[PDB]
């Protein structure tokens, strides 16, 4: 069974961006994850989208606003041409010349036109439930496609009004391109995210003025303002912007920190910055949000604090001495690899594929 | 060749409540005219919807904002759960025991959802180009499927960018519901439409204080306020509001037109209410504006006057005496008659079933 897949990306930004957030990673790691095990891939992405994974198409157009800044929005908007309905005219042009068509983008748009195709789609949701159109839409498109959407995590399709028919798939990074650190030259911490108020990053800010230890911030910065609030609200911390980076150039970075801070004030679906850290050997120390309580586990690759408990978090750092590095890659290693992840994806396209009708 | 179509009516209200416009008697006389040929004819509505032409399947959903309000956007906007997603569902669901699709809503997603569906599509544009996403739609829809895109006139064609690939389909009313008045008990005057600040209700109203003629206004009204700097900026005048009618109550009335006026500050593309007020025997005074210009017959059916021009209202006006009200009723038996527009759609159909693929 070797298969041809068409891959539609975000139409947030441009792959190798970070504005898409994680979902760039994923969508080209579930590429690779698939190639190994010997199927073709075709990638379609808004223009500027850049890939070394395998052929990608660019498609013009105008770029989609973040479902994160729209959360409870009641209301479905689209701009004038853009790069969303432009991969999915594409998507229903070339149809034909390929087994499956696997989508990544958290919109109404796909979702909807899934049953005007006449070919097989699979939904890659990345994102716990942040409105009641995508949570609508989900429930319509799995009743009229069941097994054709997944999440990340049991936590993640909780957030859903019909969470319990979404299937549960996991994730998986490169372990190639993460270097273990056994002991950083510097204790310091991270935080890995985009900058913006609903990431708590005052929290993680707060920890390190308290235990003296530098935080290095990684993300790419959406309120320029937000940036100035937190350092001019925690003036005595250590603050290190490192801008949004390549992954090669973020697992170096990232593998120097004694932990990477975790302070999610919603529900976050996954934690692919948990996962890279822990392949660096960096212990994740996060609220208990979604589906970090089930990446980390409690004193043995990092600990699970109280929501928004920054005294929580402020003693989870003194107790870092007590987490061997090594726990945190060797579980990157057994769970989390592109090999057990290509085969639940392989087996799961294997099945929509083979039941299509 | 006997065919069985769906009708796809606008999301903007439920037929017969006059929120849709002139739209909701477009559609119903294309079913009666088509009905009248020998064709079975589905209407898919919003909930609430009404009619005696033929059979009506209502849809739920959340009713949508008219492109009116929202002139120069560029972006597509869509409620959750909205009643033009559900229509359209709803034909993605039963289109193969269809021949042919017709629709009548002047929105994004139709033209979109063109080449999804595996039937013919033909739309009815009931409007001018209203919007740069409109104009691009309507470009790309018809480049895809040409000559499944209709105009009422060739003024309305010119507004679009690409308004020489779009088929002039005409007019039709059904005349058996309009009785022909040859005077007036009271000389008075007329204005039918909504009531927005781009009709021009204002050059009326001032028409009617100048000639100390009664205006009978003919529609909804939208801005409650609107209504009332009207009625304060032209105190002399004697404005009688009517509310929206049925076709029958309405025609009663407007008979009892000297004439009809016509204000626009657009570019109209059709007008509905002036072949309406032809078939009562009532004389059009209007702007040249978009398809009336075709229409009114200067010095035959009625008066042109150049835009905005109330000076020129009101000179027409102290001319109506030299218009032969029967004229008006002719020119309105000879076009606009269901039978020949009947006709005309139906070799349109006819040619696109026969051509689909
Ligand atoms: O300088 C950088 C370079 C890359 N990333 C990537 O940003 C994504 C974070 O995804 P996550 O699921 O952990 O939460 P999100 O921020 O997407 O909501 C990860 O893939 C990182 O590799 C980052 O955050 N900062
Ligand atoms: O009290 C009423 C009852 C019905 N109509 C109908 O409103 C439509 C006016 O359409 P037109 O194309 O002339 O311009 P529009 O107002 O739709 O832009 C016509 O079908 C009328 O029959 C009206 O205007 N006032």
């Amino acid at each position: 069974k070797k298969y041809r897949l068409l891959f539609l990306s975000t139409p947030v930004g441009a792959l190798g961006s970070g504005i898409g957030g994680g979902v760039e990673l994923t969508l080209q790691n579930a590429a690779k994850a698939l190639m190994a095990k010997g199927h073709e891939v075709e990638i379609v992405a808004p223009e500027g989208s850049v890939t070394n994974v395998t052929k990608l198409t660019p498609i013009a157009g105008n770029s989609q606003v973040s479902a994160q800044t729209q959360v409870g929005t009641d209301m479905v908007v689209l701009p004038q041409d853009s790069v969303l309905e432009n991969m999915w005219s594409y998507a229903r042009e070339v149809q034909d010349q390929f087994d499956l068509l696997f989508n990544f983008a958290y919109d109404w748009l796909p979702l909807y036109l899934t049953p005007f195709f006449h070919r097989p789609i699979a939904h890659w949701i990345s994102m716990s439930s942040l409105s009641p159109v995508i949570d609508a839409m989900v429930s319509k498109t799995v009743k009229l496609c069941p097994q054709a959407i997944a999440v990340n995590t049991r936590a993640c399709a909780d957030t859903f009004s019909d969470g319990d028919r979404l299937m549960i798939m996991g994730k998986g990074i490169d372990v190639t391109q993460y270097n273990f650190v056994a002991k950083p030259e510097k204790p310091s911490l991270a935080w890995v995210g985009r900058i913006s108020p609903e990431k708590g990053l005052e929290d993680a800010a707060e920890t390190a003025q308290a235990t003296g230890l530098p935080l290095r911030v990684f993300g790419l910065i959406q309120d320029q303002a937000y940036w100035q609030q937190i350092q001019n609200d925690f003036p005595k911390a250590e603050i290190h912007y490192e801008g949004f980076l390549s992954t090669h150039e973020l697992q170096q970075k990232l593998g120097q920190s004694s932990a990477l801070l975790m302070t999610p004030r919603w529900i976050e679906a996954f934690g692919n910055a948990a996962i890279e850290a822990f392949a660096c050997g960096v212990p994740v120390i996060s609220y208990r949000s979604g589906g970090l309580t089930e990446i980390v586990r409690h004193g043995k690759t990092g600990f699970l604090v109280d929501m928004g408990s920054v005294a929580g978090l402020i003693e989870a750092v003194s107790k870092l001495e007590t987490i061997d590095r090594l726990a945190c890659r060797q579980q990157l290693e057994e769970e989390y690899s592109l090999e057990v992840w290509g085969d639940r994806l392989e087996k799961w396209f294997e099945q929509l594929i083979t039941s299509y009708t």
